[PDB]
């Protein structure tokens, strides 16, 4: 089993390529100010993480800004605050400000020389374009929650991706699903019969951050602590 066995990398975006945690912590500051309390980053992220996937189940066909607006409402409710419409809009439209991790662009531009690069993301098509402009590559295929009609970890999101790649001549054995989220990505990738690369962005941190808690530890085939480390690994694997 090695990195060079695969023709395509399929990616989570938010949490693996885009640093959604910095974005979410930043975007929650006005609402948090209204509570009178100073939250830690992990507290802000974890209340997001207890709420985002439930919301995606609640409104599976919602565009991502509508998910985020409704997550704002859920967090306000946990905090005893009435939603403020303008504050909710500022939070819900914040993806435009969520930055790439500092290694992401360089790693993607390298890996784009060697793999078809594919997005399988909890996002809608137009919102993703804003993040794609921060990622520095053309993706060969982009599969969004909007395309599927549901959000990961729904198995249909994985089936849709696998089928789309098969039509482009990429067999399932050719795919390496590359992501941080045990819950959203690696558990359903196991169930879908995919090979997995775990990018453990939070390797030096507590808990799961913005990501929902996983029900079990899935089986992963590679672990790298960053995208740059996956790229460095490939540079050596390619010499084999
Ligand atoms: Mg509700």
């Amino acid at each position: 089993m090695q990195l060079t066995d695969f023709k395509a990398l399929t990616f989570n975006c938010y949490g693996t390529l885009i640093d959604w945690e910095t974005g979410i912590v930043n975007a929650l500051q006005p609402l948090a100010k209204r509570t009178g309390k100073t939250f830690t980053s992990d507290e802000l992220l974890e209340v997001f993480g207890r709420n985002e996937s439930p919301q995606q189940t609640e409104t599976p066909g919602a565009l991502y800004q509508d998910i985020l607006r409704a997550v704002y409402d859920r967090i306000a409710k946990e905090w005893g605050l009435e939603p403020d419409a303008a504050e909710r809009e500022e939070f819900g439209t914040s993806v435009k400000n969520w930055p790439a991790f500092p290694d992401t662009v360089e790693a993607l531009q390298y890996l784009k020389k060697h793999y078809k690069l594919v997005i399988l993301s909890n996002i809608d098509r137009n919102e993703f374009k804003l993040s794609n402009a921060k990622l520095g590559v053309e993706f060969d295929h982009i599969i969004t929650a909007q395309d599927v009609g549901s959000y990961k970890p729904n198995p249909n999101n994985f089936t849709y991706m696998i089928d789309a790649l098969a039509k482009a001549g990429i067999e399932k054995k050719d795919i390496l699903h590359t992501a941080e989220s045990l819950y959203h990505d690696h558990i359903p990738a196991n169930d879908a019969g995919l090979v997995s690369a775990w990018i453990y962005r939070r390797h030096g941190k507590e808990g799961y951050g913005a990501t929902h808690v996983p029900s079990r530890m899935p089986n992963v085939d590679f672990r790298f602590n960053s995208m740059g480390e996956m790229a460095e690994a490939h540079k050596q694997a390619l010499k084999g």
